[PDB]
């Protein structure tokens, strides 16, 4: 129940990034990244016998919408002069059963995901902002557990359907301070470790 659930969100936080340049190292794809959300670490491949790595890395995140929007955006870009190769990992199948009950189950809400919020604003501005497609229910901006400081991103709910899904139309990419925003739909409901019978 809880625990399958926990595993395939696991695995939908990670993505595979093939072809990447033999002298780009962990800071440019950390760079590249971190815009779609704060990057929990990246595991890569590494030929000890010929030096430098074997052009793959799994990145990963610590939200699955991150993983998303990272994966819509970012494959086929250019980096380091050799255009990346985006997807997921191999054994996301034999859990795509509970990926997709997750999708079911976000449907039911009208939540979106907001990253590259700047530092400088709040909760309260982008709220603002966003309650321009039409009345919020909730938004809040993940903080860090240390200094209340927000980690440059969040979720927003709305009342309506039509509001969420002008919202990403209309705010994914847009230029609020000088970081372009990445919005996408939630991919899983409000606390996917729930199953309520
Ligand atoms: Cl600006």
């Amino acid at each position: 129940g809880a625990a399958q659930r926990q595993r395939a969100l696991a695995i939908m936080c990670r993505v595979y990034v093939g072809s990447i340049y033999y002298e780009l190292g962990e800071d440019t794809i950390r760079q590249a990244f971190a815009p779609f959300g704060p990057i929990k670490s990246i595991d890569m491949s590494w030929d000890s016998v010929t030096m430098k790595h074997k052009g793959f890395a799994f990145v990963e995140y610590e939200v699955p919408e991150a993983a998303q929007l990272a994966l819509e955006q970012m494959n086929s870009v250019m980096l380091g002069g050799r255009n990346i190769k985006v997807g997921r990992p191999s054994n996301i199948g034999q859990a795509q059963p509970i990926i997709d009950q997750l999708a079911e189950e976000a449907r039911a809400f009208n939540r979106i995901y907001v990253a590259s919020v700047h530092q400088d604003l709040s909760d309260d501005d982008i709220k603002s902002v966003f309650e321009a497609f039409g009345k919020i229910k909730s938004c809040t901006l993940a903080r860090d557990p240390t200094t209340g400081k927000h980690k440059g991103y969040g979720f927003i709910e709305y009342e309506k359907a039509q509001s969420s899904q002008d919202a990403v139309s209309s705010m994914n990419l847009f230029d609020l301070g000088g970081q372009y925003l990445r919005v996408g739909k939630a991919v899983t409901p409000p606390m996917p470790l729930l199953t309520p019978a």
